[PDB]
């Protein structure tokens, strides 16, 4: 019913210890929109799905359905339903402002979420299970 989106904000789906080298930045606030009806509206109007999600994800509508700041290693959980008004969920990612920090960009996330696995030499491919966690990395 729910996932759990991890958020790491760094000073530069799955956990990417790539991202070691750079620091985490603590008490960095995330507030994240329902933007499903919006989504659907934007595929019902003809957009694409690429398209629906960068039209949402400069809209941040009502009261943020989740919201969490991060901890001294840069990172912060929330927890979202994988469905809203009954569809697949789609969410916009806002960084609150911060004094002496650069605020990445919005960032979408439509569910359900899939792991891309890398296949016995079949480069990399989609999995059939849904993710249950899902890692980000906002970025500019």
């Amino acid at each position: 019913e729910s996932a759990q989106l991890v958020i790491h904000k760094k000073k530069m789906g799955k956990e990417m210890s790539e991202f070691d080298k750079y620091q985490g930045l603590a008490d960095v606030t995330f507030s994240i929109y329902n933007v499903t009806s919006e989504f659907y509206e934007q595929r019902a109007a003809g957009a694409s799905v690429d398209a629906a999600k960068q039209a949402v994800q400069s809209l941040t509508p009502g009261k943020p359905v989740a919201q969490g700041t991060t901890d001294a290693n840069g990172n912060v959980t929330v927890q979202l339903p994988k469905k809203q008004n009954g569809k697949d969920a789609v969410y916009t990612i806002k960084e609150e402002p911060k004094e002496g920090v650069v605020a990445a960009t919005n960032m979408v996330v439509a569910f359900p979420v899939y792991e891309m696995i890398k296949q016995a030499d079949g480069s990399y491919k989609y999995g059939t299970e849904e993710l249950a966690v899902v890692h980000i990395y906002p970025k500019n």
